[PDB]
């Protein structure tokens, strides 16, 4: 027993769209806990020593801040830095922790205000966030009134990281990391939004991504798609020989008009290119919580236009979706 | 769904030993529900009509009876009647409730009587009731402190008439009926106690039934093993051609002796034969609450030392036995 | 049992390579038994009726040819004809059998001579023909020497067709044709040639597809991969929000540069385009044995460079590639 | 690879009632190879330098007996003669292999004339062995004219003694011994006799075991049950607590009228008890081909009417019976 799931069985047991999913979720995480992790014992370890209890101040709403009407024992705070500090690398942030200022490789806050502009209010939705990284984006979703945020991410870093703000949140139920990959959900249609932002050009099957994230949708639910795109047309669709700003295992950039009829062919409708972004150096860079290289070590020295290998540089892409159907 | 189960879930999630039944348990519980049921929807209604509350008085010590301080109304009593006649054939109990008989065809109270003696006090024992009926015998080692009992029975009827009484209980959380059979379940190694009571003569195999209970054990639990014997030594075993008593479908019928060398040879210590009782029309007969036939017309109708087809007349034994190890 | 696959099952126990598919296959063909076909009763019924004998005369090298040197019955060759015309439609050949001459849909005769050219001599060479229809080029395989010709096609009447043929041959057990799709191969790596010929525009994942046929190779194995492609570099690929010239469930038109680029991703070497042709109306059409609908229909009526949609009408690529290794 | 299997995949593969099995027997087959047993490598270098080739007579009528018309080279007799020794211990038998006595624990040929008197005659039949051993009994059927032998016994050393006869008998295809356990097989129905000899006490479930047997018998065919009694009447079953005559791992020894009624339970018909054989010192014992214990060390040294336990001393039953139907 690497983690403990009890209380996420505890959650979908109560819940008649989830419940089903108890038929394979149980055998999939028995099977992640006997495929030990290197440094999953050291990682848990540092977990159990951050301060359990409730902060006084949870801002959700305009950042990740949580905070105490007390200010904290200096040596306490000096302690708590160095365990987060364990985690290394924050890549998805920033977060604020007791004036702990968690500054990570991206601005996912950026992101979130390129979405929210476009997407229907999350007011007592359930939302699915699909490569949620350590869980950013789910606090901001509960911070607009979310019900429920369950995020899947197979990297055991991101679980401990995520577990580590939701342990100094006060062990908030609202939200929770499952180990598995999109390819691993049955068919629950049990969602009201699906978050996919960062994931697509990682699966070798663009359209089976696609049809995955409609089969967790209940009927007129809404899918955000956010992914990495070129200019062009219907029929522009970069593929690249080997790789991409230096990822290994990526497959599909086509561009967001491409993939505007790629979600109109699996039987989305609605679907609008709301937002397109030339990722900035600001929005993505090497910090003092990630000491690795970051996106200016990965375009051309000389032009930023372009990857270190020649391709167009990252520019991200978001759009909106409805699976058919009403929504009740 | 016929019935949900998530309360049985959220219990199982919390447990340390029985967590590892989420891996096949709800793949089960799902066929279950799927194997529609003619009568399950007229059951359901009724036990949806049960009154909700907690009752003043419980004694679940000495009977399972359960009375409020104010009496009831006099018509909602004529009605709490009506809706648990819907549940006949009522063939183990009795149970008295707000002042309501349930005469059952067996004395369920008298083979308690004959069993308590004998066995390990249940106080903070998790127990498995394999064969449980109905869960009258549960309610009985709740009664003796038991912290837990999960019976099992394959019967829909027997869920819903546990359910009935479970409601009229308040919602006691410590007591459950799973709708499956023994050989569903893994090897658990989660109890204490487990009872095997009328349940062996069923089993095409004697020998994986008793593996099957011992599965369930933690090491040096205790065996509670009551079946249909006949008289002889070690080697008295009646196998049927015809029916016996009436019943279909049925098996082996060792001697207490034959039995102990069979727990034995399986590899269960300390068997101990502590009981043989021939089975009076007292114990079993047709009443009010259940109308079908019973013992006396599974009898030779001149002479009730054999059953109608000629074999010796029904005579259960209780055997008690330890599973090796040390009981922690 | 529709069709009794004895003979394929014989030679795949006998072949080293190959015996390991007996851990998959033949639930397969099990389960394709019981999904009962309408006709294939009647094409059965035909095919039996079919003359049993070995032909004096085949030409397998300049065409599929078969005939006696005693000319045949007046006749048994016009019940042959009716016989073989049953088979309706036949899309892939021609074929000459005792002087009838099935004028198929297809000249396959067309895409053979483009395909020679560019292969490495099939001699002792074992070869797969995925998608194979009547498996016409199986014939034309064995014509260059191949050893052993195994096609996979879920089509019931191109297995019928196939078998026709087979029959006529004197029953050749160096070719055979499988109800199966290409996704339901293991991994066997036991073909020297793969040919993947009409079948990636079908699948709805084609990096998966291509890797599925690299699978089947040896290792320095050697593939040759013919699809619908558009003009463009490696960033041309068109995925129609519609049908293309009346095809439903089609995906993937990459630009042949661009589908050079994914065979490459996915690991083949020495990718070539060896061959670009615009299909014309004399290689495909409606004729007396194929009287259905065909490419004069599926263009516009106005422009014959364009599908009845509006796309690029079709165009075909040939590309020959490697898979890793050296050759033995 | 210890063994390839690959001539009965051929034969069942060219069989209408065996075709199916080959749903399930390739991956057991698979499974088998993979765990590696510490001799077989050995045992195999030993039976492939055994001579190849087929000898001038063959007698399977009244013995197992091979010879050539020309006396063999002083030489080669001296070499097979140490090739087989390599085989030790020899339970089953006898054999005699050019003039070389294989002398087995068992006269295999006593039981075999026990049998032979009361069965249907077996020409033109297929039979399934449950238990075969090294298959001597299987030779005897193909003397009496049986069609098709299959045995199956989970032990490594009596296929490789099974393979070394086959050779020696120049292939005889008409024979196979399949390493499996009975538990194993599919339901079939595929056989006119079924023989399991010497099984059914070591079986944990007898009345699964009469099942499995009767499952593998078209209908009208014929079970030949040979097994340990004990005497007495329909209710004489002994288990034993510790071994029978050293033996471990052994659960039921009915009476053979038990065993009679046991067989008519389950659904067979025409049930005879043919034989009670009190088995001899003379048809079990030591000899220069088994040197290891037997029966004489396995009886009260003081008592031969008890196992050394104390016990009744071996019993073996000859039961035949009908499965249900015509036999077509
Ligand atoms: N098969 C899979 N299913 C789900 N998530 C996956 C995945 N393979 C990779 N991922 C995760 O997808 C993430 C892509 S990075 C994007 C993170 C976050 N959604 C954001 O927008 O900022 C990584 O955290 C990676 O671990
Ligand atoms: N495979 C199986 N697993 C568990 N219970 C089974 C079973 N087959 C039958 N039963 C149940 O076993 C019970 C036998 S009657 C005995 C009931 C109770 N234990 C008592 O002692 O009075 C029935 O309720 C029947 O439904
Ligand atoms: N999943 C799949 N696997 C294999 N073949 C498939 C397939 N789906 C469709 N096919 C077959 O692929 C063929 C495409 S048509 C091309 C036929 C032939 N290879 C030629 O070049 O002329 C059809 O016969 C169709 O039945
Ligand atoms: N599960 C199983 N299925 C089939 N055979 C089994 C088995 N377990 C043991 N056996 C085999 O059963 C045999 C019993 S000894 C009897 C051998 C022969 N039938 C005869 O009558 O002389 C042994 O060879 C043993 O390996």
């Amino acid at each position: 027993m690497m983690f403990n799931f009890a209380n996420f069985y505890q959650l979908i047991a109560q819940d008649t769209r989830l419940q089903p999913w108890l038929n394979v979720l149980p055998q999939q995480l028995t099977d992640w806990q006997n495929a030990e992790h290197g440094d999953f014992p050291r990682w848990l370890k540092a977990l159990n020593k951050i301060p359990e209890g409730a902060p006084d101040q949870i801002d959700i709403k305009h950042s990740v801040t949580i905070s105490n009407d007390t200010p904290f024992h200096q040596g306490e705070l000096k302690k708590l830095e160095s365990l987060l500090r364990t985690f290394h690398p924050w890549r998805k942030g920033p977060y604020t922790v007791h004036g702990i200022h968690i500054d990570t490789e991206w601005r996912s806050d950026w992101k979130w205000d390129r979405v929210l502009p476009h997407i229907s209010p999350l007011k007592n939705r359930s939302v699915l966030d699909v490569g949620c990284g350590n869980g950013y984006h789910m606090w901001r979703m509960l911070g607009e009134g979310a019900r429920l945020c369950v995020g899947i991410d197979p990297s055991h870093l991101f679980l401990i990281q995520f577990e580590a703000i939701r342990k100094l949140m006060g062990g908030d139920q609202r939200a929770h990391l499952l180990p598995l990959g999109i390819e691993q959900l049955p068919k629950l249609e049990a969602f009201d939004t699906v978050f996919s932002m960062g994931v697509l050009y990682h699966r070798r099957s663009p359209l089976d991504h696609l049809i995955q994230l409609k089969d967790q949708l209940v009927s007129g639910g809404e899918l955000i798609l956010e992914t990495l795109v070129i200019e062009g047309d219907e029929t522009a669709v970069l593929v690249p020989k080997e790789r991409y700003a230096q990822m290994r295992n990526v497959y599909f950039f086509p561009s967001a008009r491409a993939l505007k009829v790629w979600l109109e062919l699996v039987g989305f409708e609605d679907v609008r290119i709301v937002d397109e972004n030339v990722t900035s150096v600001d929005e993505q860079r090497t910090t003092n919580w990630m000491t690795h290289n970051s996106l200016p070590d990965y375009l051309d020295q000389n032009d930023p236009s372009k990857t270190v290998e020649g391709y167009p540089a990252p520019r991200r892409a978001i759009l909106v979706a409805k699976k058919p159907g009403h929504h009740h």
